[PDB]
RNA sequence: GGUACGUACC
RNA sequence: AGGUACGUACC
């Protein structure tokens, strides 16, 4: 096309075109990135005409956004005129970042790529003075100890150094924040809402926060807000699955004599039962910790029964005991593991297994939210010829299980729905992740039409370019005000709707209302900081900027501060001398006859390392320099000090540095 | 692995 | 403040 702005876009851009630092607040679908390109071209064109050094960096918080901002926005309008490049940690150039800065005029990258070069840690580096404009996308993250705020804390530091050089001149970049909502910072009052707006203004060094006002009617025509529903389920159904699981948990509690001060299937129970597992492992109480381990899995089944279907609660238990069968049973290619407690808990499950399995095949006692979800999907997918939608849910397991729920039900396939899950790429969950490539292909199929309905976690709410939806359902999920408006922003087709499906017992309905309340406070707070006089604004911004510098000085001073027993059976296994590190992350035992203390089972290599005497997971085997080496996960051991017994979730939590 | 942010519950 | 869990992300 040709690079022009709409009247509402020009109204918010104007201060940035005159060199002033600003935050631009534009809704989803408004074209915030197109404003960034117009400002980028305008900024550079002026620097050429004035015979000056022009250089722009566009910082993003996700890797796909580097590629996305190149194709859709920056390359089409700047590639023929200026040197443009996209860069991230995933892309492996054979060029140092300092050289990339020297050769290119527009740099789009993830923020940590800039921070890594500013910090150095390991070798003529980059400074913020090298850039004349810094654009921060999703600038509401310019907060607390996030990369955006560390970059901007360096900016504010050099700003104070520049005042000293006047008295005895290092140049400062222009700064442009881009967001839909700066948010409210979890405030429950208007004062704390306004404070949070001023903090974000202070962190980005904004002369003014900027919203569409004059051309507000035009903006309302461009983006249409969806219709709001709240579909509540009172849960007056009988729940024999809950009742029978509770009887099993009560049976297990009597055996070990561990009694809670909390309801079954609740979050305090989960905290209690995990705490009780940790204590029992430290105190060499195998009976107590094994029962607590099983009790947690039954507590998972209850809360699974609350959110998804009872077959998934059953399969959660059934797979756990299938995994126990594999580890505890003696196989070939080996060198009794079953206690009284192990046999007690196993027999208990097999006794109730018949009833639970067949009770789960009766859909009349299945979750009420599932039928509220069904009825919402059915009426909305028949409404339009070529529909599309997203179901937001909390857990990864619920995303997969809802996908199976839709697949094991041909009436959804009959009505035109073709579902697929969409989850995160991290490896800190008990459910397996989708890779960054698998995420990219599902969203490409979603826009193509091959996939019709995403069942997503918070992966789907911010940043990524997802096709306009006719429906977005928040299935029990209520997070913050920013995520709310972002979810509601995905619903921007003709006749689009936004629906909270939830139970009245969960309290998610009430938390949605507080986020609605907070969203209203945010617009009132933005209005007040804009109407604030310059003398009042500048004083308050300097206070926050000054105390933000002190905040990191405190956290800097905060951060400036044996044998291994098996957690289940307490057998002596390693000394502290035996452990060594590979790639400065994976810890490995190097005892000469370590092989005799563990067995191998399949589920850098998919082979578990389990205790010989009790079948407790210790970690996995790995190949490194052509040597089969045992990797020990710290979670599975009671570390014994000789001066006290403790358990750690990470190797970094130990006060011990290990060799190469 | 390391770190950050969000939510709920202590 | 810190802790537990879920979730997401970046290097
Ligand atoms: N001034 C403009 N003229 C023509 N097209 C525009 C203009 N501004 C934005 N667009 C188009 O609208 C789309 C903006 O959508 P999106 O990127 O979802 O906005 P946001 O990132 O603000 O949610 C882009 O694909 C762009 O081509
Ligand atoms: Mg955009
Ligand atoms: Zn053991």
């Amino acid at each position: 096309g040709d690079l022009t702005l709409r009247d509402y876009q020009m109204e918010v851009a104007k201060p940035a075109l005159n060199g002033e630092n600003i935050i631009i607040c534009l809704p989803t679908g408004s074209g915030k990135t197109r404003v960034a390109v117009y400002i980028t071209k305008d900024h550079l064109d002026k620097k050429r005409k004035a015979s000056e050094q022009g250089k722009v960096i566009v910082l993003v918080n996700k890797v796909p956004l580097v590629e996305q901002h190149l194709r859709k926005e920056f390359n089409p309008f700047l590639k023929h005129w200026y040197q443009v490049i996209g860069l991230s940690g995933d892309s492996e150039l054979k060029i140092s970042f300092p050289e990339v800065v020297k050769r290119y005029d527009v740099i789009i990258c993830t923020a940590q790529i800039l921070e890594n070069s500013l910090l150095n840690a390991t070798e003529e580096s980059v400074r913020l003075s090298d850039f004349s404009l810094i654009i921060i996308d999703q600038c509401h993250h310019t907060q607390k100890e996030g990369v955006y705020n560390n970059i901007m804390r360096r900016y504010l530091k050099e700003k104070i150094k520049n005042r000293k050089q006047a008295k005895e001149l290092i140049p400062q970049p222009q700064i442009l924040g881009l967001t839909a909502s700066p948010g409210v910072g979890g405030a429950r009052s208007n004062s704390k809402a306004e404070e949070h707006i001023l903090k974000i203004c202070a962190n980005l060094d904004a002369c003014r926060i900027m919203t569409v006002k004059e051309h507000a009617s035009q903006l309302k025509n461009q983006v249409k807000e969806p219709f709001k529903k709240t579909v509540i389920a009172d849960d007056k159904r009988r729940d024999p699955f809950r009742e029978r699981i509770i009887e099993i948990m009560q049976d297990i509690q009597k055996y070990c004599q561990l009694y809670p001060k909390s309801e079954f299937g609740s979050q305090p129970y989960e905290q209690w039962v995990i705490r009780e597992e940790r204590r029992a492992a430290k105190e060499e109480k195998r009976k107590e910790r094994v029962c607590a381990e099983h009790l947690k899995k039954y507590n998972d089944a209850l809360q699974i029964n609350d959110t998804i279907r009872m077959v998934d609660a059953y399969n959660h238990l059934n797979n756990f005991y299938k995994e126990l069968k594999r580890r505890k049973t003696a196989e070939s290619d080996d060198d009794s593991k079953q206690d009284e407690t192990d046999e007690f808990l196993m027999r208990l499950f097999h006794a109730k297994k018949k009833q639970l399995k067949e009770l789960a095949r009766k859909p009349e006692y299945d979750n009420e939210k599932l039928m509220k979800l069904r009825n919402t999907l059915m009426e909305e997918f028949t409404k339009t010829e070529e529909p599309r939608g997203i179901i937001f849910t909390k857990t990864r397991q619920s995303a997969l299980a809802l996908y199976h729920w839709i697949m094991d039900n041909p009436k959804f396939e009959e009505v035109g729905i073709k579902a697929h899950f969409l989850i995160g790429a991290g490896h800190n969950s008990e459910t397996k992740p989708m890779t960054q490539n698998e995420q990219r292909e599902v969203i490409d199929k979603f826009r193509g039409g091959s996939i019709n309905l995403l069942i997503a976690t918070t992966v789907a709410e911010e940043g990524l370019d997802i096709k306009e939806c006719n429906i977005v359902i928040r299935y029990g999920l209520v997070t913050n005000e920013i995520a709310m408006v972002q979810a509601r922003g995905r619903a921007r087709a003709d006749e689009s709707t936004y629906a909270l499906v939830a139970s009245s017992g969960s309290g998610a309905v009430e938390r949605e209302d507080v986020n609605i309340f907070r969203e209203n406070m945010m617009y009132k707070a933005i209005r007040r900081v804009q109407e604030m006089p310059p003398e009042e604004y500048l004083n308050k911004i300097q206070d926050f900027q000054l105390q933000s510098i002190v905040e990191k000085q405190m956290k800097a001073k905060r951060d400036q501060r044996i044998t291994f027993l098996c957690k289940n059976c307490h057998k002596l296994i390693c000394s502290g001398e035996d452990i060594q590190v590979i790639e400065n992350m994976h810890h490995v035992s190097v005892k000469k006859d370590f092989q005799h203390l563990y067995h191998k089972r399949e589920n850098q290599t998919n082979v578990e390392i389990i205790c010989k005497d009790c079948g407790q997971v210790w970690g996995n085997m790995m190949v490194y320099r052509g040597l089969d080496l045992p990797c020990l996960k710290i979670r599975n051991f009671v570390v014994a000090f000789e001066d006290t017994k403790e358990i750690f979730k990470k190797w970094g939590e130990l006060p011990i540095i290990f060799p190469d």
